[PDB]
């Protein structure tokens, strides 16, 4: 089993990382609340990122509205090529999913032991172009499988092609109806020519948009999973195509990353790692920009706590460009939280007919467009999954690495007492001091007792205050390490500098037990 | 006049801070996209703004949806009682707001030299009763003064009541109807039995949420100021009505400014600065926590860049609430930046009707609640408009406060030749190491007007470096100050700290011109 979700939902819940939305009056399916815990994880995740792609590509930030106009969308070609399929029920109502009900019905047939071999190959034959099938065309495979309700069966109406976009009306009732964007990559679309001016017109330069984009999903129930409303960073990178290689990709050459190329998904060949450089070599990678960014985004994803034998970058197969999107293994399977794409006639160039880019020898550049999308739910949620831990004990705990963790250490006073708070004062103004996210625990009960809590939440750091620490006269205090729970006793002054370089890569935990005394209950 | 504002709107869209969201479409009233450094001043004001509260009040960040359902919309009140009057043109359809038209209408009239005195009593009789007279009171007025289009008249129909709330539908066309947020706090009050039992059911606590909410504006024509997209600050913090005192609040006390009380208002009395623990003294404040946000508010404001001359505090009269907004004086006058709200009775128990607070005696306690919400866009304009100054040239630059600026130094290599780049780039490790926000500067011209561009957008500092920096043999450059334009010389290794120590209210630009020798041209 990849990972026991019930007691990782359940303690997700009971410590507020995100819970349904709206409970007191029944919740809302897909809409989700995200909690003091995982909100500090939340925008520890989103600094990481601007840290990761716009501090270090120097990355043009843009912050466009999320109320856009039906114009804007139709020339994207946003209201029904962006749709999904639903079937009514004939009578009493409900609405499913033409995709997930299909799909559902053939498996079930399928594993029935009084099926025929050449059914599992005809019903095989149709799993593998679900995505491909048209509305007539799909409406017929309906009747061909008599598909019916999934409760108690009832008849279902031909499939009607379903606009996940939030339908709004922009002012006054009248003659301007929009939308709640889909995507966040549009607004940089049309903001091509002030971001061109921007970079002095030179050619290639990358822009980026933090925030939320909404999608109106008919029947979600699968947690983080498949949501109408989430937070995304988008990154759109230009590059003339003449001049297609990044100079920065050395950097990222020598990564061994699992890919999942469409010839090997076509051959029916499993995940194959590989390193990078010669990915690109082989050609199994088109160039070194697309190249660079999915070292960049592995990279990434692998310091936000996603396990590398868990992750592979799966490229899809003729479903007008070359996109490679970064998957993950969860309780769900093998999903998408990264899509990068590397595009070459795209949704720019539509709306011109927003502009091109003119060289020194006077040449009009129509550029092409690498975008990593990140679905920063399913990214946290994968973390979740890769991270949570049941101790020998039954208690819990999230091995969150400290860059992400809520906040990276806590201090514990065995007394609310006074003499106490000059220690406790000063420790935390050193760890501020350090740059170090803290929190002082003040909660009843024994010590083991509050470690215990803060595992859970998935601090990595603590240190504990006791009466040693005021009292006997060289003042030392204890440090305990989350995953190990093996704990050091060293000079309170110190201590802030080496949980600084704990928190880093500076240093690791067997270096400090190499320095400093172990300490024992 | 308070400022050149068509010159200041020039240079916020040359350099683009914000514009015109979809330009290319015509662009949208009421909507605007962020630049590359309009973003990096938002998220500096918002991380700003994250220390002082959050950070010094320990308060419980959370993330709600933007997509709200109609029944919690309507235990608020907000279909309806959250909706402005139209007024439609009986055949051309055009739409007005009534307050809007009205109040012009009668200005207009009355600045007529042909009227009475009498007249102009009764109209201002009637202009300080705007925003309470109900819809049939309304509409008589609008006959009793023939009021028509204001492009060439028309006549205009009956004024009726417009909501501002978003429309939209969540999931499958049914019977689910959804509005976009209008405020962020109602989140907070879904949440109140979640953070209640996150702050172990203690008494005095406090929430927050940064995001975005939607007004349904009818003719938005002024800038930033009346959005319909927008991103919003709100605290709800929670106290015991029997112990009503903040700890705290002894270190805002000592405080002067400007406060417009209701009954100064009523006497037509003028604004009238005061110590803010005398303001609790003698009863115009009329508690010590609600007089503690609002010294926390003034002292956030007037470090963002907000004129303390220009800044003062309004409550509003008997429009259920002790309320006191922030207001500013700009271009268009005093506005609402930052609304406080002491209330007793509010939303919270009408979800109940989302839940109590029970004390050590058994008792059930309604706790009150101040509800400062800080509205970032009207912040942003404001600092615009009291920081932006002309040179004594036609140049401009914006004297942002280093903590706000969208970074805090720039760079100047002369050459963009190697033996530099060993320079540059220490220099530019050193001051992340310090955590300096810095951008190297590498367009062509001349140094004094590269400088006159970094201006401009507001940096706050600069660092030169010429050849003498790189061979003549103990290595400086020098440093140059916004506001007085004046420059000094120093060790190149040195200047990473002193810049960090302006950056901060540690040392001021005179010290460094005391410790440092002067440098010019």
């Amino acid at each position: 089993d990849i990972v026991d979700r019930a007691k990782m939902e359940d303690t997700l819940k009971r410590r507020f990382f995100y819970d349904q939305a709206f409970a007191i009056y029944g919740g809302v399916s897909g809409l989700y609340d995200f909690g003091p815990v995982g909100c500090a994880l939340k925008n520890n995740i989103i600094q990481t990122w601007r840290q990761h792609f716009i501090q270090e590509e120097q990355i043009l930030e843009i912050d466009c509205t999320m109320l856009t106009p039906e114009p804007v969308l139709k020339t994207s070609g946003h209201v029904d090529k962006f749709a999904d399929f639903m079937v009514k029920d004939v009578k009493n109502g409900e609405c499913f999913r033409a995709d997930h009900l299909l799909k559902a019905h053939l498996q079930k047939l399928m594993s029935d032991k009084k099926c025929s071999v050449e059914k599992k190959s005809e019903m095989e034959s149709v799993l593998a172009q679900l995505d491909n099938y048209g509305q007539q065309e799909l409406a017929d495979l309906f009747v061909n499988y008599n598909v019916k309700s999934p409760i108690t069966g009832n008849d279902l109406s031909p499939p009607v092609s379903f606009n996940l976009m939030f339908k709004t009306f922009i002012g006054p009732g009248g003659n301007m109806p929009g939308y709640l964007r889909p995507e966040t990559a549009q607004g940089i679309f049309l903001n091509f020519k002030r971001l061109l001016e921007f970079n002095q017109g030179k050619l290639p330069f990358a822009a980026a948009q933090i925030g939320n984009s909404f999608r109106n999903e008919i029947s979600p129930r699968s947690g983080l999973i498949r949501v109408r409303e989430f937070t995304m960073a988008e990154i759109e990178h230009f590059v003339d195509p003449s001049e297609k290689d990044h100079p920065k990709f050395q950097n990222v050459a020598d990564l061994h990353l699992y890919l999942y190329s469409a010839k090997a998904q076509v051959s029916g060949q499993s995940a194959r790692k590989m390193r990078l450089g010669d990915a690109v070599e082989q050609g199994v990678i088109n160039n070194t920009v697309l190249g660079y960014f999915i070292g960049r985004i592995y990279l990434y994803l692998t310091k936000v706590g996603i396990s590398p034998d868990k992750l592979r970058f799966r490229q899809h197969m003729e479903n007008a460009c070359d996109c490679w999107d970064a998957e993950s293994k969860t309780s769900y399977g093998w999903i998408e939280i990264v899509g990068c794409a590397d595009r070459s006639c795209y949704d720019l160039s539509c709306h011109a007919r927003k502009r091109f880019q003119k060289t020194l020898y006077v040449e009009e550049v129509v550029p092409n467009v690498i975008e990593p999308s990140f679905g920063l739910g399913r990214i946290m949620y994968t973390v979740f999954e890769h991270t949570f831990h049941v101790r020998e004990g039954q208690r819990t705990f999230f091995s969150f690495p400290a860059v992400v963790a809520p906040f990276k250490c806590s201090v514990l006073p065995l007394s609310q007492n006074q003499e106490f708070m000059p220690f406790v004062k000063e420790l935390s103004e050193a760890l501020t001091r350090h740059g170090v996210s803290h929190k002082v625990d003040d909660s009843s009960g024994s010590i083991g007792r509050r470690y215990a809590r803060t595992d859970e939440i998935g601090v990595a750091f603590g240190v504990t205050i006791d009466f040693d620490t005021v009292n006997k006269t060289p003042h030392t205090a204890t440090l305990r390490d989350r995953d190990s729970m093996r704990q050091i006793r060293a000079e309170i002054s110190e201590l802030p500098s080496i949980v600084q370089d704990l928190a880093n890569g500076n240093i690791t935990w067997a270096d400090v037990e190499a320095r400093y005394p172990l300490f024992e209950g």
